């Protein structure tokens, strides 16, 4: 009940990549029963040092649309309000690394998402610094397991990146969220998430901002 | 003025793929201002003999953004009310191919997106007609150019189409635009549009049917 109709939503980022530091602050909605998301990110702290597109994974998978056959594999709510926390290291191809450690978790009755990402080893005229991400979103699948021993799950995919030359950046994916509260939690069958997301700019906003629009369904169970 | 707020849209296909014939409804809206778009379609004969994805491309491009400084190579506006036709050879790699023929025009308040489609030439057992396509889109740039001999422009892109087995089924795209109407047009330079797709279904609908977001936004030209 918790998920039950739209939920407001408030995330915050802390980031530092090769030295740079920067702050994105985000906000919107999230509908459960449609697996939609819409949020609006400003970079608060001036002109964002890395293209926006390499943050879209970073900046909230429960609000995955769970078909009635699968709900009892939604680890994500299941371990709500409490929350869980949600790490990655993030390996772009031929460049460097995010290594990023988030904290979801309901306050009050709004979604939070309060994140810290350190960025290293990135080269100075790679895609990334270099900023020849073209800006758009490709359809992925987040693949699922769980992790028994933590009491949480394990998840992997690869995201590919448009590049301007017409080519493709890649940047594989680690993640592991392990609950935040001390209770028993929803441990899934192997499954995936498959998500599409659409960027664009609100014409009137003059800070540097993404918007985003975020759809995501569970799929491989029977 | 036509396209300065909100416009109601409303989309009709018939078509045969390799002698299936099937028809689509769909309505919608779309917002210029944001390049926007929000459409629903159901096949009303039925299951549809395709899978979805392949008939987004032909299920309204007048809905682009144009920044002002390219206000004056927006001929899908400029082509308003009477409309354009738009016609295409879409070529599915070492598959068949569809051909279809359209009338975009206002038909009273509302921006009619009339189609006919014929596919041939598919294989029974081919990643089309055997259904195995992810239900999901990526982002492509739709390239543009005038076709001054016939007051109109051509256009080129192909989509890649992400299969359950994780390679891609390309489709090549060869379009047409001519005006519907006898007077001058805007002939643009060449530019393209960034586009960016995402594919859902509403959880209470009953019918074979897609729910379309699309944004789209000119680039191109400095």
């Amino acid at each position: 009940e918790l998920f039950t109709g739209v939920v407001p939503i408030l995330v915050e980022l802390d980031g530092d990549v090769n030295g740079h530091k920067f702050s994105v602050s985000g906000e919107g909605e999230g509908d459960a029963t449609y697996g939609k998301l819409t949020l609006k990110f400003i970079c608060t702290t001036g002109k964002l040092p890395v293209p926006w597109p390499t943050l879209v994974t970073t900046l909230v998978q429960c609000f995955s649309r769970y078909p009635d056959h699968m709900k009892r594999h939604d680890f994500f709510k299941s371990a709500m309000p409490e929350g869980y926390v949600q790490e990655r290291t993030i390996f772009f191809k031929d460049d460097g690394n995010y290594k990023t450690r988030a904290e979801v978790k309901f306050e009050g009755d709004t979604l939070v998402n309060r994140i810290e990402l350190k960025g290293i080893d990135f080269k100075e005229d790679g895609n990334i610094l270099g900023h020849k991400l073209e800006y758009n979103y490709n359809s992925h699948n987040v693949y699922i397991m769980a992790d028994k021993q933590k009491n949480g799950i394990k998840v992997n995919f690869k995201i590919r990146h448009n590049i301007e030359d017409g080519s493709v950046q890649l940047a594989d994916h680690y993640q592991q969220n392990t609950p935040i509260g001390d209770g028993p939690v929803l441990l899934p069958d192997n499954h995936y998430l498959s998500t599409q997301s659409a960027l664009s700019k609100d014409p009137n906003e003059k800070r540097d901002h993404m918007v985003l629009l975020e759809f995501v369904t569970a799929a491989g169970i029977t």
